[PDB]
């Protein structure tokens, strides 16, 4: 078996066989030395005595509001924290992408191969003698029994963050431009080539999808009015392919960006909601440029739509995640003197942890109904006869579940559940353990010590035995939250890294890129930099009802 | 017509149009201000009074050998001018890219479409009065008529730096890679969607093109010996499609990972020598890892040569070209605290300027025999005839033509020369003037200043009339040399900044690239470390025959 197999290297050194048998750490950089990367240099004994845990500082921005609000109010302040979150959380990224689930060392494959997702870890070698690696028993636990024992729903856990269906159906939207699995080819692949925040979910993710969805006229998006409303236009005006099941009817079939966006009524309002963002955009740039044409506005209104979603994300959207007194802000000047590369490649990790399915609720509430999942699936009626003002009221004020302290996975998508945990075994992740320490964060030491509490942390014991095998994912959704908070400590420090990076990592951040010129003016750059989830709802949105990502 | 046709914004400022016949100029990070980014800020003012001229630069690294000698043997004093080199140099390069032929304002088409080279200037836009925006007259003079007057050989030239043929043959392998113009969509297109050095022109574009040319067995790549010796396999035993007349012997149709360089014996040598090059790092890495299989040892080799490629470009054939007493190193390390974006999108600007066609000698020199350019083209008989040792040798002796200076374009190749200008033309490139003043250069004043010289200037002051709208490719090959050099400053001081962005750009250079593990251990990064012009050669040509790029 490869000599690596029990991952022997410490502190993001690097493994490599040198023999049948034998291996070398590859220490370069680490701050460490010795066979396995573990002597700290005398500098980095220094830092490691003086950095604090991630639960201290989470502590700390979660607590003094008093003084984060002074701390808020004096913009020199409030920029070099801004800082200090995005340099730290991106040095933790290989960039440029490194491993794939092919590729358990560096290659040019790897690096110019656009349809894999990137890998945070290497996979485990396939001829290891334990899925781990070298720890724990010859198989892992059913996963079924995993997914039954500590991951179904009981009763409903709400989010004590407060966070809604408008925070729900934002995530679900948003993030499903950049994880496209491409099911032909595995899990480990995908057709988001892009890989960000390139708004294709909108604009379709190939030019001649891209034309077909464009009117050609003032950089518009073509749509249909429907009683007097603005909605995407269909598949038989447009020929844009859709994942519709064959029951649903031509003038229900709306074509937008994303072929699966028709899945889900919550997915159509934002696709409606973004379209119409988009048709507002050219009209405001028309009104600045009336010597455009309608290429230059449609490209300029793109750009502008991919800032007011960087801005949205990280001003409402992290924020309202992050429970964080402090404000954060999008300001790409904050890195125009760091080291910082501008390109991103999404990894395969980043959507495991991501699979928020305990967020959903049990039933979609609009208005006096109360939907089943097997109602509100595929079912844009309900769009159609309630409408969206109706919607984002009706939203705003539904509350999700939590995602972390187990046991909240609604039986509705138990086969999704089961599949992520499965396609995490076939694509050879490394254990729970092994991915805490690839993000700094100390391993657990025990079941107990990872739910904080005895019963769940009992039936994994059973299940699992050896900590140190213990998978992700099962333990980003039954890992002990944060005090009244959505996440535990896994979650946020895997994914804020990799979302930070993603978001700041687009060109429109790169300081050639972001000058007022690049949106056609001042007027557009200023769309961008005041954007927020409050605009966005108030301008597209008959009535400007008030929304957020809390009840 | 477009309001910016007259490029009124200076100093890398931006223009848009704001109305009809109204532009403003975008000064963002220019270091300038005022209506057109002409007015300078008070450090703008110092930097400007304290800057030498690019000419200056040039005097003293081609001077004072003595004190050069000194700095180059004192590694921190070298390493901190080849720092200044790279970091200077690269800061010109706009990173993530920006234009191409069909958008002159940012896009997230021109961002993202990888199937066109960039454009380090805008072009013309379609409605402006003259071929370059408003100076000029209504057509620019004949390309036929400026190619006889300036461009074509009266008699043979040679390069009084000592470049050889060896040099220009390696210029040509090693920049098609990077430069494959995709005739089926236009000039402004490229079929090397790696934007880079990535061995495509071994290797294959495509994954499918690099398994037809691999063995699948030690890593290697295909082969055939004839006589003892081993060349490319053919394109009957691979299926590989290569361009090739009809008549050419089934057994001399060689195949490689460039489809045209069958066409040239010169071009086939390096091919030859690179495809050994590959074979011989897999038998050092199958020594060093049995327990390797030929997919991690195919995909080392692929990630060595390419370092291998990178050395030899810096320290060899760059080197040879600067005319530098100082001696440049590859050294990733030297950005390391540096602000660099390791990635590279090819210039349509960087493909123009090397269009160095009057490097081609009037006939092909080997042992006793002189071929003519119809002998010598698509002949890989002469290859086989006279063996590698024998190409080395001749090559090594024979001497290159001049580059800039005039008239040295060998008639042969004089409908190539003429497309170098239609296409600039067809792609609507800006003038001369326009590119020496985005690459820091003083313009030329006068066809005279140009050309160093009368005869050749008249010719050009009567067919272009005004210096503003001479064009960029033909100025290339007419201007003043530097003293016994082959080039002019504007080549220099184009290519230069081209060049070391898409070496030092690539992700091999990286800080996660670039340590001992990825390139097998200690072993691999040494051949890397140490690869030369003259080891690439002694390594894999039969005698070890001396060579270098002069003489
Ligand atoms: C972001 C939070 C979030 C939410 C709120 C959500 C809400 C819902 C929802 C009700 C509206 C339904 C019916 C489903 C159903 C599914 N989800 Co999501 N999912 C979410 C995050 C994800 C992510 C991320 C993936 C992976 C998508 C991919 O890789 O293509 C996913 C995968 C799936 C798949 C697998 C098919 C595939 O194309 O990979 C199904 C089916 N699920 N989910
Ligand atoms: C670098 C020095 C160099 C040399 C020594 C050289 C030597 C030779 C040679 C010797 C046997 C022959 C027969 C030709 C003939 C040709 N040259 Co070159 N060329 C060179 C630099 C270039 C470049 C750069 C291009 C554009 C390549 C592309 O875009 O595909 C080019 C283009 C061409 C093309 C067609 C592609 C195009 O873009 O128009 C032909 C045909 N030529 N040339
Ligand atoms: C990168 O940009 C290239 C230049 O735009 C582009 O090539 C162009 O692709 C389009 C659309 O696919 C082809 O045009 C076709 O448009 C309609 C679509 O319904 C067809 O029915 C027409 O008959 C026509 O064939 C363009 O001809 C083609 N232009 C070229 C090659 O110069 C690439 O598609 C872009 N690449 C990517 C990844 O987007
Ligand atoms: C290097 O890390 C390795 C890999 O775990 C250590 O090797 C194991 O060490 C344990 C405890 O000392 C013992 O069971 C064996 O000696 C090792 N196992 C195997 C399979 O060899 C090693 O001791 C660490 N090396 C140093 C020098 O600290
Ligand atoms: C910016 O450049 C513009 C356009 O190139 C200048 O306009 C010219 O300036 C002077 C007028 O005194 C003349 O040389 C030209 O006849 C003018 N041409 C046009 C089209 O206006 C303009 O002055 C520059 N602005 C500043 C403030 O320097
Ligand atoms: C990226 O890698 C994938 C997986 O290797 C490649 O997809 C395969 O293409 C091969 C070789 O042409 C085929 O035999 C299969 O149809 C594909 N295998 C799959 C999908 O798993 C893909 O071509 C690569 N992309 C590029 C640009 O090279
Ligand atoms: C391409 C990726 C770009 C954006 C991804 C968007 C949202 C994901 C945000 C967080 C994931 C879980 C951790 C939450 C981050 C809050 C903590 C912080 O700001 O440090
Ligand atoms: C893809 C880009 C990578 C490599 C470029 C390859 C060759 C370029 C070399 C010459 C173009 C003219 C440059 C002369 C540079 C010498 C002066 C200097 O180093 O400053
Ligand atoms: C080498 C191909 C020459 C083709 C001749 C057509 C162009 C003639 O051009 C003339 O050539 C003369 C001879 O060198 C020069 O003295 C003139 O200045 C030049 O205009
Ligand atoms: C779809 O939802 C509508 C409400 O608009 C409901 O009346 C109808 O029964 C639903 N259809 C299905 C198939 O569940
Ligand atoms: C090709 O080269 C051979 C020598 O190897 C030469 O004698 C022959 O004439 C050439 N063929 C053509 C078509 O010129």
């Amino acid at each position: 078996h490869h000599p690596c197999c029990s991952n022997p290297c410490q502190n993001r050194g690097e493994c490599m066989s040198t023999g049948f048998d034998q291996y070398k750490c590859d220490c370069t950089r680490t701050g460490f030395y010795g066979e396995n990367c573990t002597t700290p240099e005398f500098l980095t004994r220094i830092k490691l005595l003086l950095k604090p845990t991630p639960n201290t500082v989470h502590y700390i921005l979660t607590h003094f509001k008093g003084v984060w609000n002074i701390v808020n109010n004096i913009p020199f302040l409030r920029s070099l924290i801004m800082k200090y979150v995005l340099t730290s959380r991106s040095y933790l990224i290989d960039s440029p992408p490194t491993y794939n689930v092919h590729y358990g060392y560096k290659s040019w494959e790897a690096f110019s191969n656009l349809s894999y997702y990137t890998r945070a870890l290497p996979p485990v070698a396939d001829d290891c003698p334990t899925p781990m690696g070298v720890k724990g028993n010859k198989e892992l636990p059913d996963s079924k029994e995993v997914l039954e024992k500590v991951l179904l729903r009981r009763e409903f856990i709400p989010d004590p963050q407060g966070s809604n269906m408008m925070f729900a159906f934002f995530a679900q939207h948003f993030t499903h431009q950049f994880f496209k699995t491409d099911h032909k080819r595995g899990p480990g692949f995908t057709r988001g080539l892009g890989h960000g925040v390139d708004l294709n979910h909108i604009y379709g993710e190939t030019l001649d999808r891209q034309h077909k969805l464009r009117l050609f006229k003032d950089g518009k998006l073509k749509y249909q009015v429907i009683g007097g409303e603005v909605y995407p236009p269909t598949v038989k005006d447009t020929q844009v392919e859709m994942i519709y099941p064959p029951h649903i009817p031509e003038n229900l079939q709306f074509a937008v960006g994303q072929e699966v966006f028709g899945l889900v009524p919550g997915l159509m309002m934002y696709a409606t909601i973004w379209l119409r963002e988009h048709n507002r955009v050219c009209d405001i740039l028309k009104q600045e440029h009336p010597e455009w044409g309608d290429e230059q506005l449609f490209q300029t209104s793109r750009l502008i739509l991919i800032g007011e979603t960087i801005k949205i994300v990280i001003e409402d959207y992290v924020q309202h995640l992050s429970g964080y007194h402090f404000k954060l802000k999008f300001d790409p000047e904050l890195l125009f003197n760091q080291q910082f590369q501008y390109q991103n490649r999404i990894a395969s990790e980043f959507n495991t942890l991501y699979h928020w399915h305990p967020l959903l609720p049990d039933t979609f509430n609009i208005e006096d109904q109360e939907y089943s999942f097997k109602q509100f699936l595929y079912n844009n009626s309900i769009l159609l006869e309630h409408g969206l003002t109706q919607f984002v009221e009706s939203f705003t004020r539904q509350i999700a579940g939590r995602v972390a302290g187990g046991r909240n996975v609604p039986i509705a998508v138990q086969a999704v559940a089961k599949a992520s945990i499965d396609q995490s075994r076939e694509m050879k992740y490394q254990s729970l353990n092994e991915y805490r320490k690839r993000f700094s964060l100390k391993p657990y030491t025990s079941f107990e010590e990872l739910t904080g509490e005895k019963e769940m942390a009992a039936e994994l014991k059973a299940l699992y035995s050896d900590i140190d095998v213990m998978e992700l994912y099962p333990a980003l959704l039954v890992e002990k939250p944060r005090p009244d908070a959505i996440f535990g400590e896994t979650m946020v420090e895997l994914g804020a890294p990799f979302s930070l990076k993603g978001l700041m990592g687009n060109p429109i951040c790169s300081p050639q890129y972001w000058k007022p010129s690049t949106f056609g003016g001042e007027v557009g750059f200023k769309i961008i930099n005041t954007a927020s989830i409050q605009s966005l709802i108030c301008n597209n949105v008959k009535g400007c009802p008030f929304t957020s990502f809390n009840v």
